[PDB]
This record gives C-alpha cells, structure tokens and sequence, in this order.
C-alpha cells in the first residue's frame, strides 16, 4: 500500500478545529473543518490515507534575518510532512522554497476591531495614536507589512516591529482576545474576519481589502503530489464542491 502521507496543519477556525465529543477521539478523528473536508476529498481523488499532525511550533511560517524558516513552511522544507493542508497563503517568498498547489480560496488582508470608532481605513489606523495594532507573528500578514514599500504599510511595520513583544500575537485567538479586551486592532485575512464578525457582534471589519491572494496546499519542492493535488483542486473547484464546503463551514448570518 502507498505510504501514509503526513499532513502538517494548524488550528484555525473554521478550517481546522477540535471536534466536540463526549467520547474519546484519536488520530484524525480529533479534527474537523473546511480543511479536513478538503483532505477527505483530495485523498479520495489521489488514493491515499493520511496522518494529521499539528505543527509543533504553532506557526504558519516566516524566515529570520539568516534565511531560516519556521512553522509549516519549515516542516515542508525539511521533508517532515508530505503536505500542508491549512489556510496557508501563497506568497512569492514561500513559493521560492516550497511548491504550492493552485489556490482553493482567495482573500485579502483587512482590519478587525471593535465597533464605535471613526477609523475607516489603514491610513486612518496608522495615523491615529489611540489604538494599537499588529498581526499574528510569523504569518504572511506580518510578512506583508515587513516587505511593503507602501509608505502607510512601512510605517505600520515599523510600529508593529517596535512593539513586537506587544503588537505581534502568538495566534489568531490571542489577537481576537486582544481586540475584545484592549485598544488593539488585528490585521488579518478577510475570510477569517467574515467568519468571526458573523459570530461575535462586537467585532467589525475596518476598511476594505489591502491586497488579494490565495490559499494553497503546500508540498516540499519537487513533490510528485503537488501537480496531482492541483488537478484535484481544479476538479473540486469546477464541480462546485469548494463553494459548497465554504457555505457549510461559514453559514449562516448571525449579526446586523
Ligand atoms: N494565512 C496566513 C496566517 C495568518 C495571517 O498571517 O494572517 C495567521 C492567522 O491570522 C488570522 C487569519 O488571518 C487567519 C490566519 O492567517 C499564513 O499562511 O501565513
């Protein structure tokens, strides 16, 4: 039989979450979400079983000043996993070091905050001095700011980086808690903003999308699975299955 593929992933609602059960769950059964459904579909099409393993460092992946990676990206570079199936953003810097499938979803960075302020854009947010802001450490949103040559975003990066211990959060849950309990706005991806703002009516998006990009399945460079996964994604796309999966995991409207 074909070797069981190792899948690196990360907890991120509603892509990957612990299943709620009153009885013990083991192995893959512990998890559910859009990305687990995606894996069930991909594995049927490609003919494999898999072992889902949460990334040990809890990070998506960024490189330090020495060019050393962490998170799921490092797991792929180091051939610790066969696939990364997660809301993993397809970026220029990552594409040079891993192979991504074609995208299964598109999104852009925007701002999550509480309601009640006149802040209407990133320009507004960068200019004012009352509300702090940041991003999840070692993800693509942090990297977007670090690499930007747009003045507003360069200033925002300098601010986040100056207050890195403060401004850059460990994960999306910490970021959202910070938004809810302190004067802090979180830079994050639009599909996640859509999800949370339909569940907690104290939260809102500020402004529009600042960029546009996709999520893809990651594989190590040269992986014989990447093209097969791309073909499977296109199948699911064209059959309307990806659309159905989005509806299943995002439904339904909870806030005015
Ligand atoms: N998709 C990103 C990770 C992350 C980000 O950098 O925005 C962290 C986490 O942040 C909350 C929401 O944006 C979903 C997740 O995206 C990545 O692939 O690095």
């Amino acid at each position: 039989a074909n070797r069981t593929l190792i899948v690196t992933t990360i907890l991120e609602e509603p892509y990957v979450m612990y299943r709620k059960s009153d009885k013990p769950l083991y192995g893959n059964d512990r998890f559910e979400g859009y990305c687990l459904d995606l894996l069930k579909e991909l594995s049927n099409i490609l003919g494999f079983i898999y072992d889902v393993k949460l990334v040990p460092d809890g990070k998506y992946g960024a490189q330090n000043d020495k060019g050393e990676w962490n998170g799921m990206v490092k797991e792929l570079i180091d051939h610790r996993a066969d696939l990364a199936v997660a809301p993993l953003t397809i970026t220029y810097v990552r594409e040079k070091v891993i192979d991504f499938s074609k995208p299964f979803m598109t999104l852009g960075i925007s701002i999550l905050y509480r309601k009640g302020t006149p802040i209407d854009s990133a320009d507004d947010l960068a200019k004012q001095t009352k509300i702090e802001y940041g991003a999840v450490r070692d993800g693509s949103t942090m990297t977007f700011f670090k690499k930007s040559k747009i003045s507003t975003y360069e200033k925002m990066w300098a601010f986040m980086s100056s207050r890195q211990q403060t401004a850059l959060v460990r994960n999306s849950d910490e970021g959202i808690q910070r938004v809810l309990t302190t004067d802090y706005a979180l830079l994050m991806e639009s599909t996640s903003i859509e999800y949370v703002t339909q569940r907690n009516c104290n939260l809102t998006q500020i402004g529009g999308l600042i960029d546009s990009k996709g999520y893809g399945v990651g594989t190590p460079i040269g992986s014989p699975y990447r093209d097969k996964i791309t073909i499977a994604i296109l199948q699911l796309q064209e059959e309307g299955k990806l659309h159905m999966m989005k509806e299943k995991w995002w439904r339904g409207n909870g806030c005015p």
